[PDB]
């Protein structure tokens, strides 16, 4: 029907340009909130502001928080086995997110299978991460300096960072000795 | 009515939960965007995703830039009067804005008030600030350590940095004779 | 006492104030450090480029990482108890950390505290934190909205996000103590 | 070797630790890169124990420069006198932040000398004359545009640039703004 975004937000945008909401052609709005006839609208005050459109919502989504804190529970979220060629790889498991980071991606993983499984590396990520073993053995493998592989056995309660874009896999060192990690991606 | 997000950008969200398209219901998409029924359908896809709305355009905005670079002209730009509590204080005019960086606001004033007039402090902003005195002489005062009123004037060619959430005001040291600043915002 | 600081680092730092090794007194280099008498030296370098101390040495410690990563391993690093106000409260041990994320802190602790202990939250910190319960059952209090005391139990492969300066403490649900955690403070 | 005790007390915390020499005030640090060695220790880098500790310039939360007051020097090229630099404020509250006026000396009947670009964001505004200016654009391709006085450019990080008088014996200034 109509796009709506807060008002003390737009007016603080507004101010950071040295207008008001009377320097925005034929606008409505009430006590808190700003109307546009659609996000092409939008999109036009966003380019009159040299603002980018992405920050006219910024703090208009509800914080999923209650009361500074976001729980989640074991196999209460989003979950998938992920399968290539008829191989059981990984199961994947969302462990909590928040739409107050959304750069906060943090999973456990159960690694299914073997030795006999092809390397898959990854093309690696924009996000930082550190891995934790909570169970079983871990194979690591990741492109080094000069675009070398290396490779590692994480055990249980052993950890490891790694850069951004550096690319990687986690497999079973053993097989049939099903392991466990959780990975946290963020910044 | 519609709203349109970048396709390879909201596929690169759902790729770090681990979705595709296919766990969205009823979107649908061309070559390049994906289209939502209103700003309540996002809002559900934002409410899946835990994300915040405003991430749906992140990154998304066009430059204004050509080749590196982005030109203004005198005059070119928007340009209002400041009348505070009933005093003319200042003439706002932009220099260059880009979208490239929202944050850097960058100004052109002439001064209009003197001590004929009472002060007119603002409330400090975020942005720290250097001002640079073009033309005349200027009185600069501002509340400094343990909320005491500070004064200086400074004249053509001399400057300052001004910390963040200092308040301030800018007037012409002689009043009548109309002094020039230029004001840089940033960060 | 014979300080050293990195030539080209302190020559890019000279360039952004149109400046060369020529314009300081009294310094002596090599190919590839610029050598200071002393602090007081430095300080009054630093003081003459309008540079605080820190400056000369940003970007200068050595990565500790091997090829994009760095792994640790259990039991292979810093690790103490904690005793708030008499209660044996913790066991800390560090998980990875590395130099080039001082902002992360991952941690594994042993829960040594229940309800016939009194609480002993901390004042909050900086930092965004996710927790999640390797092993047991967790008592977790929080301070909420308008300083009011929030709980809630989590169970093995449960997970919270705590926002930055949320006051907190993780304690046995059940009296007779060996619940286990991870968390990992980020950003 | 002095740190403050708050700013170090805050980083031991950040790694779970606590004073395991000092006064109220100050921790006192006797190899003088026995320092190094504590940073190695808690895997900070060594610039973070010195982060806000060296004493701010800033006199009530304001500093002032005067016209001619600070640095200043010609700027030869090739034998060719391209600019005068001169420092307008400059701070230790803001490293970053590089604010100059030029006078610029060159002209079109000299020969092109390039910058190789920098780190910092860059708007100029042209406080008298007419100014050529010139830059690499994509494709690594030169481009120009006249800037008249009160015109303004933003020049984004590692786009290389000149500024020359369009004019030539026609003396022009500029205040470069460098910044984040
Ligand atoms: C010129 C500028 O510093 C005054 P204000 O717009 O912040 O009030
Ligand atoms: C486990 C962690 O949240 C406790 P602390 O950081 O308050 O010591
Ligand atoms: C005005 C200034 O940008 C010229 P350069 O000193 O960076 O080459
Ligand atoms: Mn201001
Ligand atoms: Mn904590
Ligand atoms: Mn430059």
């Amino acid at each position: 029907r109509t796009l709506a975004v807060g008002k003390a937000h737009l007016e603080a945008l507004l101010a950071t340009r040295k207008m008001t909401l009377e320097h925005l052609q034929d606008v409505r709005h009430d006590a808190t909130q700003v109307y546009f006839d659609g996000l092409e609208h939008l999109q036009n005050v966003a380019q009159y502001l040299a603002i980018p459109l992405s920050e006219f919502f910024v703090g208009q989504t509800q914080s999923d928080l209650d009361d500074g804190v976001k729980i989640a529970r074991r196999n209460g979220g989003f979950k998938r086995e992920e399968i290539r060629g008829g191989v059981h790889y990984y199961t994947y498991e969302h462990l909590v997110t928040t739409n107050q980071d959304p750069g906060l991606m943090a999973l456990r993983l159960d690694l299914h299978s073997d030795d006999e499984q092809p390397l898959r590396l990854n093309g690696g990520h924009g996000s930082r991460e550190i891995v934790y073993v909570t169970r079983g053995a871990v194979r690591v493998r990741w492109v080094g300096d000069n675009d070398e592989l290396k490779e590692d056995v994480l055990n249980e309660g052993d950890s490891i960072f790694i850069l951004p874009n550096v690319p990687h896999s986690f497999t079973n060192h053993v097989g049939g000795a099903k392991s466990e990690i959780i990975a946290i991606n963020y910044g």
